[PDB]
């Protein structure tokens, strides 16, 4: 909880809170106003956030293809799978690894009036029962799957047609996203990398998006928040302004990968 | 009770009802303790006076309409104020502490006074945590809030509060940099301005609809305070010496807090914000 | 029973109803020795005159109309007094001591009485704890508020009594400084004037309705309690050397308190509150 | 040592600590004078309690008796042990059954520069090795023997002509003593009784000294200091006040035992 | 360093010679200082002037024959009073303490100042227990006495004091009842008049010879320590909250103690008895 | 080894001589990479650049007059520096570390060298505790003031350091408000001004004699370290992924610290005092 | 003292000669009683006669000539018999236990008759384990012997026996089957007859070269232990439940076994053996 509160610190307050990047459709970050305060920057990242999750929506065709049961795989502190619940009605079984976020996802989801719509699964990925559902999405998580493998048990869960949306860093050439990768552990791999794991799963790729222009002024916002914080939060021990110095550096280390064009921050989406 | 709990429960009075906040004097005159000037008479004089700043926000923030309902008591302490919003308003009361052994004891004073019912407890650090009891309609914190993230407390607030909803503060501020310092030092707190509350308020879709000021009318608890302490070092031959120095400790600190409370840097008001 | 109360047990036992408080002796005169002056039978007349005090208590304070109904006994000590309200006029007796380990006993021997419906045990450290009970009726304190924050105490009681509701009190008072020095400090009590009780019941928002004397009528009281521990002394060859030093210490402290008891500086009392 | 702390308090400071009553010789207590504070009584106490030893050094000849090789039997504190060393020039085994008592004794004896001559034993009673010993005192600790045994071991280890040297509380009439006996846990006996297990171990008594008159006026004195502490010290907690007003009762049933005519305290010599 | 001797160190400088008692001012002003405002420069102020303190102490008990011999130094803090007779006056100091994690401080700095050979230290609750230092030409006790029983801590002096040895005393001592409150209550000490350190003296067979005022020459120690106090609460942004409200504890603690030093009820004085 | 100092021995070792500071370019330029560009070849060069650092410190503070006597090694690392002035001066030197786990280390590596007798560890935390070493003639400060109180510092090194002893330090400083608060940050360090550190020196007693700028001349040091990490990175396989990212973290912090390196608000100076 | 040798210690001490055998009455009378009928007095008169039948052991014995060399004492109890031969007759003993807890007392005890030098413990069971003491001069068992394997044991003490050399027995025989059963359950002995001891030894190469009946010169000790116990129960009111059946059973014990010791079963008889 001392990893969570620093998150929910940067990403939060609840309900809904997301640890992903955000969108941000004219491809360049809002002006720096007056306000350069931590908690200017914490807003401006939390609407992109939102943002993207809206952008999605809006591509995947929420309406009809994430209203119905849907699967939330790895679904961080819970903010996609409160979002597809309370704005398009879905009932969503939110997966995660880190059985200490599934109360906070369930709370968060009662203080929406969601908590009917809202089951977490805790696993490392697993149960078939819970019937057969209408799709699975993963924002910014399948970095950490076993592809081939994972796909293979979406098969057994989805039903026809089901659709898998995903957000996701991939590689476009090798090496392209190491420092995303050996920053927070993921192993990229390319879209075709991908189409092949679920080919051999009995999924097709229908829908195939490039977003990093987009993308890359969360790593601005992002560095901005963490300078700002270092500048203005004397409360900070030695341990906790020497973690935000380091996430700093690889916030500029990760905004410059963005650029290299190794890297495609993609939108996919599979039909079964 | 614990320690440092049992100190608490020594000065401001046994329960049900027991407050830890300043009180209020409408004529911002200390009482005159003529004749019966023991460590019970202080006790007894400032829980009238905190009982009288609960009926006096009661009045100037409308509590027969707007704090009757289903309400939220941020940093309620040993329940005090909770019992008060219930018994005395029928208010349903969601009171919220960050000390686990404060939580039983809230729920059996409640249910003493017959209201149990309509008194729960949550333990929470601030207001981060989920608040499922449904949407509220309103927030009282008294003299709590000086320990929180206020931009943060009213982006949750703005979430579980209705439209309309009232967001009601007691609170020692600052009118300029300093102006609270052993206020803060002493208590652990991070006294902001009204205005720092106005503004964190406002990002939050807030309103600021009432800004009070009763520095002067609470100066007098100082005195009292200071009184009692100094009536309690005087004739209870029976306080360790570790306790007569905390004693001491409080005197001296006591003085000095009334000293700042008049030095013109420090404000105690009354807020109310609206939810747009 | 623990060391402590087992002994206790052996002076004032056995169960079901076990008084731990001073006994009323009428005629102001110990009992002539019989030919039996046993342990045994100095235990008895004292138990005869542990119940006689609670049965003048309600006389004086008539329990039928006051003490009928949902009343606190406050320091129930083995629930003596606490069996006695709730079997001689069915009250319905919330019992509070300050120690976990008697309130199963009391229980149980509430249950061997009959009125385990009507005797409830409350576990708390001298009332200052929430008391769910709803409105009680009356309060009685046997030989217990000596421990009390008399101020604090009767505001408790203030919160926890409906108007007219009866404190029926039985104590140790001062008549003079330092007049029951000798009970303050064998017993860990803190004795006060009938004034200063009367102070502290005022500022709460009760009335003192009655005050009566009767430190003559339980002077016999130290009486047989000392000629009890001779007899144990005397007798028992059993005794542990610790056990027999102890008992040797409450010959000479009975004999103190005896002498105390009548120096003029102590007054036993009944008093009655009305809220 | 909270045990130890107490006696302290009423008996010390070092480096001479006696634990036995105070002989006055006009068999009369010191008037009070305006000072009645703790001190004043305690330095009565002292001085009356060094009293004991001069007049017991007197009559039991000490210059030539007690000033060789002798053994102090129950110690206490080491205030005998250190008065034969110092004022008789006595080489002294101290014997106690408190080992946490054994170093003070001997630091105290160091304090004095009579290091050498004093050494502490440890035992409930022992070592007939350490030679031969040309004396035995035992001063108010007897009371806690199995006088036959003690006798027979005294003559295993005391040179012919050897004295045994005791100052005790006897009974003269069945129960004599039995507040003395209750309180203290000794079991007191008559001078007969002495003298009969001292004859059967080789022992004859050769003086037979009665000071009960002498020594009550320690009760009187030994009250006094515990009514001005319970009067004078606020700092007493409850238990430590309850320990002081139980020791005042019993200092008063003691005194009245002492003057009821069932209770001797002796000075008794024997010779091996 | 545990944690409340490390902040003792913070304050009265660092090793080797570290003092814990007033500081000595002959003119009985403070240090009007005019530029440099840091917390270092009021800690050297102190440091300078409580090595002032033990000078004129070496002067007015004329340390030269007096204090140059075997001595005890009672309630030696860290050392800083046991190493000046040692190296200043090549004393064979027995150092006693009633903290037995200050009594390898204080050999280790002895070593350092190289006099390891005449500072020993025993670890005591006063002086009750066995001192086999063979006798002794004095003791001498700055700021510590207030802590004994006095008429058992002369009786112990006398037994291990040669005659004509000398006890030297620095103390706060009252001169009115109540004189000394604050200091007593906030230092957990039972300070006496003078007379009754006299009393107690003559008792065990002691002569007052010196009877030295020095309240108004100490006084500057308050201020120097509380502007040394307000210094760092100024500038340290580095203390934790627990830290900086024991600080700000102390700044008030300092300015009621140089309070009730004026206020008249209150003697610093430095003594001297002699063994008859 | 624990594990925070087994990577910094695979970065700066082998034994027995291990340095913990930067090393020292006298052209102010990174040698130019040849065919071999291995992990090692960079490490060689970074080991061989800090033994020059020291060589340059021993000739600009005249270590044959002022560094072989008594000295103090003020927070030896892993004993590098230790070792030098007791080998290439035969300097008595104490050895001075906040670790203990690093005490037994140094002094197994003098032994290893010949000078364990002229070589001793103490374990403490900055100096604050007894030196009952003797006077010393010297202390030397290696990158390690930087987290000193340096008032205090200068304070002790006043008590024990003879007339005319010297002060030797080499340290990053600030020029500038945050001019160097990425090194600080990341190293736990709180780097003052010269200016500040000869203010705390003049208060103790100090007069400072020698003050050299060698900020240019350190600055390949970081080049060289950002390129062992590299190399590491693109060739070490059996890397957990923990050491992966703890090793790409130390690439991105290289980066950054030569990046400030260069900004101007950083020194790298060489001090020397005299009491 | 653990609590069963504590118990022991009070009957038949104090130290530092603690015998635990019969005692030996030449009148094959029991001593009249004196005025004297205390614990006390039976306990000196059964210690003297126990003493004295170590004399006249010593004397049949020749304790002059064959126990004043190196001999082992086997089933020492508490020492009393190994001071003795070390005391009276200059022996260098090697005393034998079964309990090590009595081990260190028999040296504290010889430590104070000033023999410790030639006073030895060994801890084994029955001497069944190696011996590296030297040739031993004798041997000598004082009541142990009931506890051992015959063959065995003389088996063992012809290889650590110099020829010539001399095994003393002190022992409770049968003369008929069944003839000491009450001692043999009491005190889980196996007694065996004077033949089963004479061809145990002799098939180990012993001659049997003295045997002295003693039965009616140890019937006097049942007499005196018998009375020791009655007075102890008479007269000592501190003893606990456990501790006062525990010396009933021991009153009871001694009758029968006084009884036994007069049926004609049994006999006590003083063996020696030459290799
Ligand atoms: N996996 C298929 C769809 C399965 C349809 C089964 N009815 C695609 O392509
Ligand atoms: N306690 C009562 C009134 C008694 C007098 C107190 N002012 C109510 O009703
Ligand atoms: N115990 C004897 C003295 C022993 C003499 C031995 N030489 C008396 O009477
Ligand atoms: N520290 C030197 C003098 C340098 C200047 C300091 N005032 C001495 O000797
Ligand atoms: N044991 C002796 C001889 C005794 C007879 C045994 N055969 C040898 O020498």
């Amino acid at each position: 909880d001392d990893k969570t509160a620093k998150l929910v610190r940067k990403y939060g307050p609840g309900p809904r809170i997301h640890y992903h990047v955000g969108y941000y459709p004219s491809s360049e970050a809002p002006r720096h106003t007056r306000d350069v305060t931590p908690d200017a920057f914490r807003r401006s990242i939390r609407l992109h956030q939102e943002g993207l999750l809206r952008y999605a929506a809006k591509i995947w065709g929420a309406e009809h293809r994430l209203s119905g049961r849907i699967l939330d795989v790895g679904c961080g502190l819970g903010g996609g799978s409160l979002f597809w619940a309370q704005e398009y009605g879905a009932d969503v079984t939110a997966v995660t690894n880190a059985p200490e976020h599934a109360p906070i996802v369930e709370g968060f989801a009662r203080e929406c009036g969601v908590g009917g719509r809202v089951r977490t699964l805790v696993c490392d990925h697993l149960p078939l029962d819970g019937g057969p559902y209408d799709a699975a999405v993963a924002i910014e998580s399948s970095g950490y799957f076993d592809r081939p493998v994972w796909f293979e048990r979406l098969a057994h869960v989805l039903r026809p047609g089901g659709s898998v949306c995903i957000e996701e860093v991939f590689t476009t050439r090798p090496h392209g996203a190491d420092v995303w990768a050996e920053y927070f552990y993921t192993k990229p791999a390319t879209v075709l990398d991908y189409a092949e794991a679920a080919k051999a799963a009995g999924f097709e790729l229908v829908d195939d998006v490039d977003a990093t222009s987009e993308t890359l002024p969360f790593w601005e916002e992002s560095t901005a928040w963490t300078k700002a914080v270092l500048d203005s939060d004397s409360t900070l021990s030695a341990v906790d302004r020497r973690q935000l110095r380091i996430s700093l550096m690889a916030n500029q280390a990760l905004g410059a990968e963005w650029q290299a064009g190794g890297l495609r921050l993609g939108f996919l989406r599979f039909e079964r």
